[PDB]
């Protein structure tokens, strides 16, 4: 069923809450035993958000291999994403270790460091060229190279150096800065513009490791980003773009990380973004 029509039918009926709870009821339940070990309590931002054991990212060290991050692998779309929480004071070094080990080109950030008067994430990147960061726990150095500040997002060029081997790589930081403290944006225009800038960069392409995507918990805004990308890619690839079922794509992605899309408003926003993006890409 053409999603634009399904959309107006849910809107006129006002059944967004009922659709959203049907998804919550049908979603996969897999074990998260590593996340709940007592040695990992200070590696988790929220007690109710854990990566499944089968899909979790492992750090390459014998000590403790645990990070709150999951590999979302979309077989038909031929896209992979790592979804992770906003790093904590004790996990900044683990975060950059994962970026290095997985060969990611891009980091996508969908939150501000402070929102609603509370800290949503650590200040994990350098704000001035001449004041670099050193993560001694993981033996990495991070330097700000350049910064391009626009109305809805900022793009930063970073240099990450493995101090062990003296290898360096360029990492692009895509920071969406205007998601509101409450609710979702009114128009998906600036979010779609942002997604097309990440795509243009090569960060989402198969010649690199998976893009690292985060918000505060790594399931809400982060969920919206990968559901919209994968849905628009499937509409490009298939003979009938109207066969793409956004609820079925979301349940497939929820096999790999729990809780993706946190509210009925985020579900409605995801529909709006896909419906609108399907147009501009090929003038519909
Ligand atoms: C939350 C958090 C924790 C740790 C760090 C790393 C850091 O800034 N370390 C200090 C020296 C001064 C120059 C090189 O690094 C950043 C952010």
């Amino acid at each position: 069923m053409e999603m634009e029509k399904e959309f107006e039918q849910i809107d006129k009926s006002g059944s967004w809450a009922a659709i959203y709870q049907d998804i919550r009821h049908e979603a996969s339940d897999f074990p998260s035993r590593v996340a709940k070990l007592p040695k990992n309590k200070n590696r988790n931002r929220y007690r109710d958000v854990s990566p499944f054991d089968h899909s979790r990212i492992k750090l390459h060290q014998e000590d403790n291999d645990y990070i709150n991050a999951s590999l979302i692998k979309m077989e038909e779309a031929q896209r992979s994403y790592i979804l992770t929480q906003g790093p904590l004071p004790n996990t900044v070094g683990h975060f950059w270790e994962m970026v290095w080990e997985q060969k990611s080109r891009g980091v996508v950030m969908l939150n501000r460091v402070m929102e609603k008067g509370s800290l949503k994430c650590a200040q994990y990147w350098p704000q001035k060229e001449e004041k670099e960061m050193i993560f001694e726990d993981t033996n990495l150095k991070l330097t700000l190279i350049s910064e391009d500040i626009k109305s809805y997002y900022t793009v930063r060029q970073l240099e990450l150096e493995n101090l062990t081997t003296q290898e360096t790589r360029e990492i692009l930081h895509f920071h969406y800065t205007t998601w509101p403290d409450f609710g979702v944006p009114e128009s998906p225009a600036s979010f779609l513009n942002f997604l097309f800038k990440v795509r243009e960069s090569g960060s989402l392409s198969p010649e690199h490791g998976p893009v690292v995507v985060h918000c505060s918990a790594g399931i809400g805004r982060s969920g919206t980003f990968c559901l919209a990308d994968t849905c628009l890619l499937l509409m490009d690839k298939r003979k009938d773009p109207s066969s793409v079922d956004i609820k079925k794509v979301l349940l497939e992605m929820r096999k790999f990380r729990m809780g993706l899309i946190q509210t009925a408003d985020q579900l409605r926003f995801s529909y709006l973004a896909v419906i609108e993006g399907a147009k501009f890409i090929m003038g519909d």
